[PDB]
């Protein structure tokens, strides 16, 4: 028990105030109690809620050389147990409590999902936090609030188009059960300024939560210049300089446009297309990716004439087959794909104009990998063809923090090459781009710092879906990766399609949906993999990633009981594999 | 051993050809393949595939003496290995497996889920099988095709009137977000006919998989005379007798009607209301039951006039807390409650009239526990009070087989006290009343019967969803369970309100839904509860039961990602206590 001591060392310093406590302790309470008379943030850990709490108490007995908690720091400063600070009067403690030798405890570089929510944490642990946010603007000008990509430009509008194209379908559907249903045009005014409406109310959200926190949110960028101190350049346009003991860098991405005559003047991304003033008109989409296949799906529901661009495949790293069943599905219900083909110009021949409400012309050229050109009018381009992350003008070079292939490199408590500075999110090269995984590195890091907990977060089992007009669930490995991994004299695939109860009054493709397991059959027939494919597949996928933390086996499906009538139950019945060739 | 060496010799014997076998082996695929090119009806167990499947190796070994595989029982009749089949020759061959001492290896009362589910497994390990079910109608003469409560009058019907009554809310939220649309009246006819139209398809449905199976389905009422015959009565009245090594009760429930005056005259039951010639109108349901409540809801949303009269309280036997929510919505949204009050009589007023409409108008009147009485008019009476079990006018009396309220009590392989009677579904004292329980419980008895494998089946941990206008889903014990259970200070409950992002836009009344979980601090905080009041809470709920089975701790719900935007991963995150007081 050497350096697992010193990690100790290191978070006790790089706190705030720390107090180190039990549960059932009288003495804690009174020192505890107050701090918060006097207004002290303090961040505490309670070892009798630890497993290995018993070695907190060892370790800091080295450093401290006192047996029993509480024990208290300030900053690194240790104060002692209970007597020694009932021995500091009422203000040569609160005096104490805030020196720092910098202006804040840590600065966050990026105000997205990740940045708020290490910043809401922190604070409730005592540290004095910057948060500096700032909207770099699209190419035809688009910016908005505080919340990052998610909030303004992602997971929230997103969704929330996707239930504006589900309700179409079901609505056709509710005529099959009864109701004389006029459905009438789509107004697309009316919705984008209902999505507006809740982002903004997010965006007012995220900004008190940062202010009833006591984070300093900044909206000005943020450069590093040496381990201790970063740039910020404000909306007004001027530099100031700022100190602290701690950096997060959580910059996130930005979308990327191919370098192509035309890209940036004349098309659009996910940035603008949640604010677009006017319904896209005929549309093309450029890329195979979740957020190119999403976005023309909810696109073709709405009502537009929607064609994807694809370079090669769909949904390059996603499982094949299910990558197969989203695009044949969005191909029998009007999107239209040119694949293979990538784009080559894109030139203006009309212009949009709010003096008629009359879309622009925009002509695209391509070729098919095969020579063909491509050319046709759109009134529409999005790129939507990867996201690149912010780490060029950071400072990174400046301190010299380690990147590959554009993403900050970091360990598994999210800390980079400088011991200092950190990194959470989708700039971070761990995990999965998800919003939840930038919120749980938040959450924990936020605790390792401020409270010197152990906690990590998880990478494993991660569980996304993509929310094309039928919806893809899964989690764990691809059938073709575990093979890869496991070999095929190890995997068994169970499968089956299946008809939602939802779907049989409406008439609607029975063996469409479809749901399969993947197998390890060498450690005790082990879940791998999991995917599902049909209505509500977020909400199917979700409660079977905790089985599979706790390593669910085909067994552990099969004792599970069904819920009648749901989708989520075939899970529970699979029966046939793939080696059997048998039907699904 | 030595006890369960008996319970092996017993399924054995019970069994029709048995083959126990290995994967690894030429010798056992010949013998099999000889039986199925001799069109051979047998079921194999392979003892490569169990855990114990060495014990099983050498149980055998004290029944014949052979260690090898495969070894081949007809009838309890021991043929031997491979060489041992290799004789005997195509048709003296043939003549010793069809010999019996039984019309029937196994006679099942009753075609719903569980008996059709035990039947068709069974045939297909080796059994012949007879599947006996006939449907005595309703006070009001309705009757159904073949496949139980479920297809006919239970989940499928009730599914589908629960999804016309969502659609109609999913409708206005349409507006909401963008779409003029607007939604004209609701045909009940054209709604029921399409409904109808699905059930006549799973009643064909099952029909034909019965016949693929070679299961000998008869249209007729079964009754016990002996261990060992069954007397069928047809449509004619014409008795048969058949004779049968085993027997199976799977004759479900009946709704109950209250002991008063007018209640069977004039009033409906579940058993009629999926079949209704007319729009209900306004309408009474008396009872609440899961199945008052669900029909209460979607009959509101629809359009009618509804009203619940309860003798005490929603939902017995589920978390009252939730009954809460589950009501008070319900009535926050059109649903009258008069309660506590109880039925005294029912009398007519006017009477059908075709075809100018005028629904029968019925009067009925009550008292209210208090005393105050009573009276006012509906055009339809619902009594949704109970369900009883079919074990009157079976013969248990001839054969002796115990009941507790009705059911047939059982043991943890689902047999009575009568060694060759079994009894399956909702006439068990055996778990709640749901159709996957009645499937899975069939499923597993089918293979103790004809593969002499030992699987049973798990009572624990049965998820289950009402589909109120607003779903409920829980697992495991209520709140108010786990406190006796477990007493109160080992329980903590974590819980949270949350709002779905598809009711943002619309402005559904936010701090709606609902999500707790039951903590037992003791075990190492196990969760030992699972609660969600939300849309789509079937799918939320199924996965959480496989994770309740692998023993899900706190901590593993939160070491889980959640999936973003998801109803679901409130649960990833849930945060504050009851103990604590803080808000949800
Ligand atoms: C169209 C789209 C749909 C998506 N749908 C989903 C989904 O359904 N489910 C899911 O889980 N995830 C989804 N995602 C991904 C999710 O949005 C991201 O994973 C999440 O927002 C990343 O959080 P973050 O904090 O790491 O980065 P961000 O949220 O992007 O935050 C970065 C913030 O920092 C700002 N910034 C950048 N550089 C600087 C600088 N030098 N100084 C100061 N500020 C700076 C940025 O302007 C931004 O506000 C989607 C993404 C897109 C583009
Ligand atoms: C309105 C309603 C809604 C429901 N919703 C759900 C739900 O959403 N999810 C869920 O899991 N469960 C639900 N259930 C319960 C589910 O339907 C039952 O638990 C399931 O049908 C029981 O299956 P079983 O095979 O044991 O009996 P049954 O399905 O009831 O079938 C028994 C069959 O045997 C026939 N029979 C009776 N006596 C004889 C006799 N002497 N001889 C020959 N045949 C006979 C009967 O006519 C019947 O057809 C619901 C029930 C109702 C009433």
């Amino acid at each position: 028990s050497a350096e697992q001591v010193e990690k100790l060392r290191n978070k006790i310093n790089n706190a705030a105030v720390l107090v180190f406590a039990k549960s059932f302790c009288p003495y804690c309470k009174k020192v505890m109690e107050r701090f918060n008379n006097l207004k002290i943030p303090f961040g505490y850990l309670d070892l009798d809620l630890k497993k290995n709490g018993s070695d907190y108490q060892k370790m800091l007995q080295e450093i401290t050389g006192r047996t029993t908690v509480p024990q208290v720091f300030f900053r690194g400063e240790f104060i002692g147990g209970c007597d020694d600070v009932m021995a500091i009067d009422d203000d040569t403690i609160v005096k104490k409590a805030n020196e720092m030798k910098y202006d804040y405890d840590m600065v966050i570089i990026g105000g997205g999902s990740g940045g708020l929510a290490l910043a809401k944490e922190s604070a409730k642990s005592g540290a004095k936090v910057a948060l500096l946010d700032f909207v770099v603007p699209t190419p035809m000008g688009t910016t908005w609030g505080l919340g990052g990509t998610c909030v303004n430009v992602g997971c929230i509008p997103k969704k929330l188009m996707h239930q504006a194209a589900l309700l179409n379908h079901y609505m056709e559907d509710a005529k099959s059960f009864g109701w004389d249903v006029d459905k009438g045009p789509h107004d697309w005014v009316k919705m984008v300024e209902g999505i507006q409406d809740h982002i903004h109310a997010l965006n007012f959200g995220y900004r008190s939560s940062m202010m009833n926190a006591n984070v300093k949110y900044l909206n000005a960028l943020g450069e590093i210049v040496d381990p201790h101190t970063i740039k910020t350049t404000n909306k007004q346009g001027i530099v100031k300089n700022i100190t602290t003991n701690t950096i997060i860098v959580a910059t996130g991405e930005r979308p990327r446009y191919p370098p192509i005559p035309g890209a940036k003047e004349y098309g659009i991304t996910s940035d603008d297309l949640f604010t677009l003033d006017h319904n896209p008109g005929k549309t093309l989409c450029v890329g195979a990716s979740y957020v190119s296949l999403e976005c023309a799906g909810f696109l073709s529901s709405i009502g537009c004439d929607v064609t994807v661009m694809v370079r090669s495949i769909f949904l390059r790293g996603f499982d094949q087959q299910m990558a197969g069943l989203i695009s044949d599905y969005i191909a029998k219900y009007g999107v239209k794909f040119v694949r293979p083909c990538v784009p080559t110009s894109v030139r203006c021949l009309e212009e949009y104009d709010p003096e008629s409400g009359k879309l622009a012309i925009y002509e695209v050229e391509g070729k098919h990998e095969d020579g063909t050109p491509f050319k046709d009018t759109f009134n529409t381009v999005l790129f939507a063809v990867g996201r690149d992350p912010c780490t060029t003008n950071i400072g990174l070079q400046n301190v010299d923090v380690k990147t590959t292939n554009g993403r900050v490199v970091v360990d598994d408590e999210e800390r980079t090459n400088v011991p200092n500075i950190y990194a959470i999110g989708d700039v971070s090269n761990a995990g999965y781009q998800l919003t939840p995984l930038a919120i749980q590195a938040g959450k924990n890091l936020a605790r390792r710092l401020y409270t010197a907990d152990d906690c990590r977060t998880d990478y494993t089992n991660v569980p996304t879906t993509v929310f094309t007009p039928l919806e893809y669930g899964c989690i764990g490995l691809s059938e073709e990766n575990a093979i890869s991994k496991f070999g095929e004299d190890n995997i068994e695939v169970f499968h089956s399609y299946f008809q939602p109860l939802e779907w049989t009054v409406p008439h609607r493709p029975d063996n469409t949906c479809y749901a399969k397991l993947i197998i390890n059959k060498q450690d005790d027939n082990r879940v791998v993999g999991f995917h599902v494919f049909g209505p509500n597949a977020g909400e199917v996928t979700q409660g079977y990633a905790v089985a599979m933390h706790l390593g669910a086996r085909k067994e552990d499906f099969d004792r599970t009981i069904g819920i009648h009538p749901t989708c989520s139950e075939t899970f529970t019945t699979l029966r046939v594999t793939k080696s059997s060739g048998a039907s699904a």
